């Protein structure tokens, strides 16, 4: 019966592995998703907004390109009766009918936190940041820097964007060990993808064990702490933070009291509790998907959308 148009940045790892479960949100719920995807491409995505309104959907969820942007599609939205959430990145309007976020600071202070742990609050590192203007690296950043500004002896050689992507990443990465060589201690990802091509670029090199954290634990991502490739990540599931976001949307659609701003708080993944996230994100994913509805509605009443049953979660 409902119709929620979704245009999100680009189909990341991470997008693409919370994509299932949305889509198993919506046919639970008698809800057509119209999936758009921007090629990281602000005025790509204001285009797909629009098209969105022009078509009468019943609501409109943006995963943001950038967050300084989207004015006029979010006040068009508003003034059409159309509820249009931010999910997983900041818009930076006062419009929005619905903000479904993770704390990215908090996320960028617990991957620094991790180096800092594996460094013994020594060393040289490059960052390697989300694309630029993006909430998660202003606010994975503000939380990296927020923890550096605890330990003097750890020294940041160089920070640049790999726009959330793999092979960029390796490109970047190459040109920092062509400068820096054997001086680089450790690599702070802002996601899981930029740290595997941070990974794939020093084993070229051939340098193995150097310290890499990352943000996500995307399937690889997991595989790589298992494998000690990473030293940690955060988790962000995006089949549960994709999910809620499309429930906080159905109950605007059907009317309903929700609570409108939920945080995704990202739980620390390690050695010791790998184990489980693989399960849910790797080998028993379609058991995941079975139970995800449920979860999502549970969840949407206690505010905590993060909860999945990972060791240190409440
Ligand atoms: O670019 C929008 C978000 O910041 C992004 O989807 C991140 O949450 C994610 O960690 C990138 O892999
Ligand atoms: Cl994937
Ligand atoms: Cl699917
Ligand atoms: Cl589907
Ligand atoms: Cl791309
Ligand atoms: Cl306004
Ligand atoms: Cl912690
Ligand atoms: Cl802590
Ligand atoms: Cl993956
Ligand atoms: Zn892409
Ligand atoms: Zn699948
Ligand atoms: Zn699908
Ligand atoms: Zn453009
Ligand atoms: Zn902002
Ligand atoms: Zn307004
Ligand atoms: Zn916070
Ligand atoms: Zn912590
Ligand atoms: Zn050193
Ligand atoms: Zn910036
Ligand atoms: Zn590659
Ligand atoms: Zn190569
Ligand atoms: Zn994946
Ligand atoms: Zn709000
Ligand atoms: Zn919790």
């Amino acid at each position: 019966t409902k119709r929620i148009g979704v245009t999100v940045y680009d189909m990341s790892s991470f997008i693409t592995e919370g994509k299932e479960g949305m889509d198993t949100y919506a046919k639970a719920n008698n809800i057509e998703l119209v999936w758009n995807s921007a090629n990281n491409d602000v005025s790509t995505q204001a285009s797909q907004v629009d098209s969105l309104i022009n078509q009468g959907v019943d609501a409109i969820i943006v995963v943001p390109v950038q967050a300084d942007s989207l004015g006029p599609q979010v006040a068009s939205a508003k003034s059409k009766g159309i509820p249009l959430l931010a999910v997983n990145a900041a818009l930076e309007t006062p419009d929005l009918a619905g903000n479904v976020q993770p704390d990215d600071v908090a996320a960028g202070a617990q991957e620094m936190q991790m180096m800092a742990d594996r460094l013994g609050g020594k060393g040289n590192i490059v960052i390697l940041q989300g694309p630029l203007g993006g909430s998660g690296e202003i606010n994975r950043g503000k939380g990296i820097d927020q923890v550096l500004a605890k330990y003097p002896d750890i020294k940041v050689l160089a920070k640049d964007t790999a726009n959330w992507k793999r092979d960029e990443a390796v490109n970047k990465m190459k040109n920092w060990i062509s400068s820096f060589g054997p001086q680089i201690d450790g690599v702070v990802a802002q996601n899981d993808d930029m740290g595997l091509g941070a990974l794939q670029a020093l084993k070229e090199a051939g340098r193995t064990g150097v310290p890499i954290v990352g943000i996500d634990g995307i399937e690889d991502g997991l595989n790589a702490v298992k494998s000690g490739d990473f030293i940690g990540t955060s988790l962000q599931n995006g089949t549960v933070e994709l999910s809620a976001g499309l429930a906080v949307a159905d109950a605007l659609v059907k009317g309903e009291d929700v609570k409108t701003d939920p945080v995704y708080v990202m739980p620390a993944i390690t050695k010791d509790n790998v184990d489980v996230a693989i399960e849910h994100v790797v080998t028993e994913r379609q058991k995941f998907l079975d139970g995800l509805v449920e979860l999502t509605q549970q969840n949407l009443k206690t505010g905590d959308i993060a909860y999945e049953g990972i060791p240190g979660q409440t």
